[PDB]
């Protein structure tokens, strides 16, 4: 299910601070009537490559941008007539080197050092150290070996479909039902591989795109439902730190809205994270506002203020611990968004060993509660790599 769509951008505008090294957007898209979303809802964008990117695989084969030509034997438009730089469109460039591909590479190979090199990736060691744990990809061999004959048509083939990305929705439908917006983190740095820069083909897409400028995408359900809770008295806890803040975001305006139709609103406890506030506290003035009219209750942790310990979100939760778990003894629900790699572990250890502490019991029965309180519907992850 990617019942996909063209739209029209309305809003895009940096969110970190003048002098940040990095670069978080919010944009906001427009919907047509057919589509409708839901808090926790993601937005599914297809990206394009960007023209640094595309500009390296014509420079690689010698080819123009506006060169129409046509394939035949990824989604290719195959019998049809169709510039280079529009068939580049369709692919992803930036995927781990396949073995299929080493291969091909190899046998069109006539530096035998050279072929000896491609072959020598293929071994299970070597694959895994020197291809996947680098993301060293096809596109960084063809520049590494510029007399691999390896051709336009046979690179295209061999590479897989683009896939689009996901995007955790930060608006809620109660305030507009037709408008969207997400939260993107930049992605950027050293590529690991060794080869000059690395950008992120969709979070740089994103970045670059304006107001008037279209994009495809789809609505997107989650299998585990991330929603508020039916009444608005049952209590919350919501962790979120950095782009995690996006669909807590969303949480806050149906919460701001519900407010101003006269119902109650219960305690909601928002622990944000980031490296500081002259740098990344992403929508800090809506924050400070909503916990200002009562929406929220906002607890902040910052790992690099000059003169404060390094704090970060599950630091902060532990000093909380009696409070959050009697909250969670009287029925709130727990949310955690943001990296699933490192900081949802780490809070969750942190919510189980608080349980421990307050109640006190075993670090099994701690497990065991929070197993239930997931069986229960209470504990909610939207967390990625
Ligand atoms: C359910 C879900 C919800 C999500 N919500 C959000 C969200 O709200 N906001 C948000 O910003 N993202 C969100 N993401 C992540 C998002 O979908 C994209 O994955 C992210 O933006 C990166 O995709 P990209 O195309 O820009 O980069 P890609 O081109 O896909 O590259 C991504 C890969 O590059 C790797 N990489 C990073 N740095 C380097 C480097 N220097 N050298 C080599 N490789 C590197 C990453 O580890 C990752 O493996 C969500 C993901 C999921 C699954």
């Amino acid at each position: 299910m990617h019942g996909a769509f063209s739209t029209n951008v309305v809003a895009s505008k940096e969110l970190q601070q003048p002098g940040s090294a990095r670069s978080t957007r919010h944009l906001e898209i427009e919907l047509p009537k057919e589509a409708s979303y839901q808090e926790g809802d993601h937005l599914g964008v297809i990206p394009r490559n960007y023209e640094g990117i595309v500009n390296r695989v014509t420079a690689r084969f010698g080819l123009d941008a506006s060169q129409q030509i046509r394939l035949e034997a990824a989604h290719l438009p195959l019998a049809k007539t169709v510039s280079v730089e529009e068939l580049l469109q369709y692919v992803e460039l930036q995927d781990p080197v396949t073995r299929t591909q080493l291969r091909a590479m190899a046998a069109k190979t006539v530096a035998p050092p050279h072929k000896v090199e491609l072959e020598a990736l293929l071994e299970k060691q070597a694959y895994k150290e020197q291809v996947l744990a680098k993301r060293l990809t096809m596109l960084e061999l063809l520049e590494k070996y510029p007399a691999c004959e390896m051709k336009f048509s046979e690179f295209i083939a061999l590479l897989p479909s683009i896939r689009p990305r996901y995007y955790s929705i930060s608006s809620s439908p109660r305030v507009d039902e037709k408008q969207a917006s997400i939260t993107v983190s930049v992605v950027s740095g050293e590529a690991w591989s060794g080869y000059g820069e690395y950008k992120g083909i969709a979070s740089n897409y994103l970045a670059e795109l304006q107001e008037g400028d279209t994009i495809t995408c789809f609505i997107s359900t989650p299998q585990s439902e991330f929603t508020l809770p039916k009444d608005p008295e049952t209590p919350l806890i919501m962790v979120g730190p950095g782009t995690g803040v996006a669909p807590f975001r969303g949480f806050v305006q149906a919460r701001k809205q519900l407010k101003e139709q006269g119902q109650s609103l219960g305690e909601a406890h928002l622990y944000f994270g980031c490296r500081s506030p002259h740098e990344d506290y992403l929508y800090q003035e809506e924050l400070e506002n909503a916990q200002s009219e009562g929406i929220i209750t906002l607890h902040t942790a910052f790992s690099r203020m000059p003169n404060q310990p390094k704090t970060y979100v599950q630091h902060v939760m532990e000093q909380d611990g009696k409070k959050l778990i009697e909250l969670l003894d009287q029925g709130a629900h727990f949310y955690i968004c943001g990296d699933g790699s490192q900081m949802a572990p780490a809070v969750e250890a942190t919510l189980m060993k608080s349980y421990a502490d307050v109640h006190q019991v075993s670090e099994a029965d701690a497990r065991l509660w929070l197993q239930q309180l997931e069986e229960k519907g209470r504990y909610a992850k939207d967390v990625w790599a």
